[PDB]
């Protein structure tokens, strides 16, 4: 019996999609998969034993604490052979690092008033419980930067870390698309042959720099701008970003969508992925774009930004972030189709020659070992 703990399941998050693929891999090896969550949106594999954990606190942090306590009591009466968490909490045998190091985030960005909160104390305590010395929890990591951060704040025993290769779903790959996918999916989405489709995918618009993408769109020269659209796709509220698009006179150019299940089609249809995130532990969409043959503009803060430079299929905007640099890079990329075509080819080549896929098998090995 392998128990999985994540606070919330829904289809439009990387943490959730990585969990689904890892847990499905574990189940397919013959183990019984039990899932504890506060809430579950979308389909659930019939193999899974799904347990909804009742909570009543009025804050995320309070509910998380209640969840941990309830799960511990349930495990006391119904033992599992291994407990695997996708969120930081006590009691895990294995943790998957979908998040950044919270202690480092706070140290770098926050001050005294931020640290006064019960919210801070909780998240710090649950991270500490996972990473501190003396714990047995195996730590499945996405980036070397994550490891450096956790070592800095917790002096975690180095042997407990294991970096995983990426785990991009094969259905995003250019070679897994129907013939004429670009034309078909452009037509499906109302994109004209001559238009530029910019694509931004992710369920945290603010964190992922949707504002930066809108600013970049707005900065384009008049004629180019008139031929350019931006699709913003994810389970988040568009309100603030609609207001910004109106402010900048590009409201009609920007199309907002809730969570979509057709991201593979959108990447086949698009001309550039924009992902100028403020914070991103890794960024699965960056590598999805690589596998789709979709060139990428992103920021150096993203854990997976280096892959864009490695694949030579876009531009990584350096820190400190310059909006003017992103604006110029966008204008250049859009006006230089030969550059974009070369980037796309480079992306496809990298996707064909690099392991961007095996994460769930390697994570399942760690989970089921022994
Ligand atoms: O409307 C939508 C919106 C998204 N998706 C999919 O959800 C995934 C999003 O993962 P991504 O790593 O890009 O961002 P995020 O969800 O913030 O992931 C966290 O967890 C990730 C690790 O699990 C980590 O990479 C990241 O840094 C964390 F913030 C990616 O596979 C998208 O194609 C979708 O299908 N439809």
């Amino acid at each position: 019996i392998v128990a999985f703990c994540l606070y919330k399941y829904f289809p439009f998050g990387g943490l959730q999609r990585d969990f689904m693929r890892i847990a499905s891999t574990v189940a397919a090896r013959g183990h019984h998969v039990r899932v504890y969550t506060q809430s579950w949106e979308g389909d659930c594999p019939k193999a899974f034993e799904l347990i909804q954990v009742p909570v009543k606190s009025h804050t995320n942090h309070g509910r998380n604490a209640e969840y941990y306590a309830w799960v511990q009591n349930h495990l006391k009466e119904h033992p599992a052979d291994r407990v695997v968490g996708f969120n930081k909490m006590p009691g895990l045998d294995v943790y998957f690092a979908a998040d950044v190091c919270y202690a480092e985030k706070v140290a770098q960005e926050k001050g005294f008033l931020y640290r006064l909160t019960s919210r801070y104390r909780h998240y710090a305590a649950f991270e500490r419980a996972t990473f501190e010395q003396g714990k047995s929890t195996k730590l499945m990591m996405l980036t070397d930067k994550q490891i450096a951060d956790f070592q800095k704040h917790y002096q975690t025993e180095p042997e407990r870390f294991q970096i995983l290769p990426p785990g991009i779903y094969p259905d995003r790959k250019y070679s897994e698309q129907i013939p004429n996918s670009r034309e078909i999916y452009r037509q499906k989405n109302g994109i004209k042959e001559q238009q530029n489709l910019l694509l931004q995918v992710g369920s945290d618009f603010g964190r992922k720099g949707v504002d930066r993408s809108i600013e970049a769109l707005a900065s384009l020269p008049e004629s180019l701008r008139h031929n350019t659209l931006l699709f913003v796709v994810g389970q988040d509220k568009p309100r603030k970003f609609e207001a910004l698009a109106e402010k900048l006179g590009v409201r009609s150019n920007v199309h907002f969508f809730s969570g979509r299940n057709d991201v593979s089609e959108l990447m086949a249809a698009a001309d550039l992925l924009l992902h100028p995130a403020y914070q991103e532990a890794a960024g699965i969409v960056l590598l999805e774009a690589i596998t789709a043959g979709l060139p990428v503009l992103t920021t150096a803060v993203c854990g997976y930004a280096h892959y864009i430079a490695d694949a030579n299929c876009g531009t990584v905007i350096a820190e400190p972030f310059s909006q003017e640099q992103l604006n110029e890079v966008l204008r250049k990329a859009l006006t230089q189709s030969p550059l974009r075509m070369a980037w796309a080819e480079n992306a496809r080549h990298y996707a064909d020659t690099q392991d961007l896929y095996s994460l769930p098998e390697k994570a399942a090995d760690i989970i089921t070992g022994g």
